[PDB]
């Protein structure tokens, strides 16, 4: 099977949110606070 058992690969889709683009699209995806306690 693929890596993700659920449907496809990751987070219900890739080329959506944070991971296909990480040069600054991750940096845009990490928008504000309240993502982790290390903030």
């Amino acid at each position: 099977c693929p890596e993700e058992i659920r449907d496809q690969l990751l987070d219900f889709h890739e080329d959506l949110m944070t991971h296909c683009g990480i040069e600054l699209d991750e940096d845009g995806s990490l928008d504000g606070s309240n993502d982790l306690t290390i903030r």
